[PDB]
């Protein structure tokens, strides 16, 4: 146990007790460096139900230093890359200790309301949103459903 590994255990107490709506995380049984989360696509958005899911990897540097946090499932979001990994300045340079998984998770969650990247990860769901907003939801549709088939596997 460390300084880090504390803080997490205590992250953890939150998001068993009160954790965020739409929002849910937990450690490994065995490893509290590596967590498994996923985010309910919200309310009235195209993304509506889907259980996206990500993965964060965190160090000995927590809370001064960010986790590294990539969606796991397959997204179509002007924020997330090819990669999974997201585009979002609180994870980076607007990063601050007060941050917490939570914290984290809902400000994730929040780009789902908000599909309005200043420059995009994901080019070309931002330029379909913008030009045609009918197709770009139905790719939103099409890994909506995708999240859902990963479940039964």
């Amino acid at each position: 146990s460390t300084p880090a590994r504390r803080r997490l255990m205590r992250d953890f107490k939150r998001m068993k007790e009160d954790a965020p709506p739409g929002v849910s995380a937990s450690p490994l049984p065995d490893n509290v460096m590596v967590w498994n989360a996923m985010i309910i696509g919200p309310a009235d958005t195209p993304y509506e139900d889907g259980t996206f899911r990500l993965l964060l990897e965190f160090d000995e540097e927590y809370p001064n230093k960010p986790p590294h946090v990539k969606f796991l499932s397959e997204m179509f979001h002007p924020n997330v890359y090819a990669n999974g990994e997201i585009c979002l300045d609180i994870l980076q340079n607007r990063w601050t200790p007060t941050y917490d998984v939570a914290s984290i998770l809902t400000s994730i969650q929040s780009l789902f309301n908000d599909p309005n990247p200043a420059s995009p990860a994901n080019v070309e769901a931002a330029t379909l949103f913008k030009d045609h907003k009918s197709q770009y939801v139905k790719r939103v549709k099409e890994t909506v459903e995708k999240s859902w088939e990963d479940d039964m596997d």
